[PDB]
């Protein structure tokens, strides 16, 4: 019986527009660690089963990850909470992508893709990233002050995307206007978006990539070539939506937060400055957990940590809450670049679905942080960052910033 109000809801977007519920997520590992948490009819953001099992211990999050036989990607989708509205076939149509498919479906596609997550295909960023990193930060620190999510934060993931799928120079503008209006749409500020359209404009131009690279040493031609198995045009299509979504507004609030540990621990910050430790990188999505929660779906019942857990129930593996598991981590709320072993689950918990982006997103973090501490080591926050409303996505709208340090306050 943990101490909550009385209809508390963990995917409630109107918490995340707010805060995080830091506090509950604590009282919850103290004294429920796996919890029913009920929703009233209607109010379940899409789904209609009546409540979901609150996950907010690190070692259940990996046991449900590893068993993706019973614990279902594919069933309900893995997003916990969409307008309470919402048809369902707009939930289904997210099993288009690979995130939402369970085996045999999944595992070939993968296996496929996985392809573009090499050694070598992510190291021949690095130099591309560097040099944008180093003229996003100059820019920025030129501006004297300004909004850090879109000065600083945005352009850098973008850009990572563009260089893994080869997109041309001239195609970036239009790219990550579509990728921009793709995820972060239950806020005020988005109500105007529609992701529907963008998304296929995305999956049309990406079509016609693959067409056009049938017709080189790249990403996109060893896809779309037999390795025997190989994407389609269409898989082509899908597969860059979900890189559109997955990897853009995640290591964007990576970024932001970041910084925000950085201006809330400035002895961190000092040390980073001069160390520039590529420990740094895991302990910044540890601190921002840029997916608060995934989802799946018990297929049949199963006991998880004495709770049974029974067929057809959904479980949210709140990873914001995993990854200040006390029994895990060393004094979780103090934000330590060193850290090392860092066992966070912000790119998920090990298992078939783990982030393939995950070294792409730890060299974009360390990039971007390297040409902060070059161009504007002594920037101080004007004011309190915006958080993004969402049932599960840990979004900051803006945030204004002083780059030189040099302004009051
Ligand atoms: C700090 C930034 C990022 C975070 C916090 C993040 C987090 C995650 C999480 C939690 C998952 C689901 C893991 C699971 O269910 O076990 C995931 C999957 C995925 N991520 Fe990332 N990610 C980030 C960056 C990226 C980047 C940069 C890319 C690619 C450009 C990317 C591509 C993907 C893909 C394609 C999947 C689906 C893999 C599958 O279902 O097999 N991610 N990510």
């Amino acid at each position: 019986s943990p101490n909550l109000p009385p209809g508390f809801d963990f995917t409630d977007p109107a918490i995340y527009a707010e805060r995080l519920p830091v506090a509950e997520f604590a009282e919850l590992r103290s004294a429920a660690p796996i919890w029913w948490n009920g929703q009233d009819p209607g109010k379940g953001g899409g789904f209609h089963d009546g409540g979901f099992w609150a996950i907010t211990k690190l070692n259940d999050v990996k046991e449900i990850s590893r068993h993706s036989d019973v614990f279902s990607s594919y069933e309900n989708g893995v997003i916990p909470r969409f307008k309470n509205d919402i048809a369902r076939e707009d939930i289904e149509v997210q099993r288009f992508v690979m995130l939402n498919m369970d085996a045999p479906h999944h595992t070939r596609l993968r296996k496929i893709i996985s392809r573009g997550f090499t050694p070598r295909a992510v190291g021949r960023l690095h130099d591309e990233l560097q040099e944008r990193a180093q003229k996003i930060a100059a820019e920025a620190a030129a501006a004297g002050s300004g909004d850090f999510v879109e000065q600083v934060s945005c352009e850098l993931p973008l850009q990572a995307i563009a260089g893994l799928l080869g997109v041309p120079q001239e195609d970036r503008g239009k790219l990550f206007h579509w990728s921009n209006e793709m995820t972060g749409n239950e806020d005020p500020e988005y109500a105007h978006i529609d992701p529907k359209a963008s998304s296929a404009e995305l999956i049309g131009y990406a079509m016609k990539m693959a067409e056009e690279k049938a017709k080189a040493d790249d990403i996109v031609t060893q896809l779309i070539q037999a390795d025997g198995e190989k994407l389609s045009d269409d898989e082509f299509g899908f597969f860059v939506v979900m890189l559109a979504v997955a990897g853009n507004e995640t290591t964007r609030n990576s970024i932001t937060q970041g910084m925000m540990a950085f201006a809330e621990h400035p002895d961190q910050w000092e040390l980073y400055k001069k160390v520039r430790p590529e420990t740094a990188a895991d302990e910044i999505v540890r601190w921002a957990t840029p997916v608060t929660a995934f989802q799946r779906t018990a297929l049949r019942d199963y006991e998880l940590s004495g709770v049974q857990i029974k067929k057809g129930q959904r479980v949210v593996m709140f990873y914001r809450s995993a990854n200040f598991d006390e029994e895990v981590f060393q004094d979780p709320f103090t934000f330590n670049i060193l850290r090392n072993p860092n066992p966070h689950v912000g790119f998920g918990g090990t298992g078939a679905h783990y982030c393939i982006g995950a070294n792409l997103a730890r060299m974009t973090i360390n990039l971007i942080f390297n040409a902060v501490a070059d161009h504007m080591p002594d920037l101080k926050p004007i004011s309190a960052p915006e958080r993004l409303r969402s049932g599960w996505l840990n979004g900051i709208k803006h945030w204004q910033v002083d780059y030189t340090g040099r302004l009051p306050v």
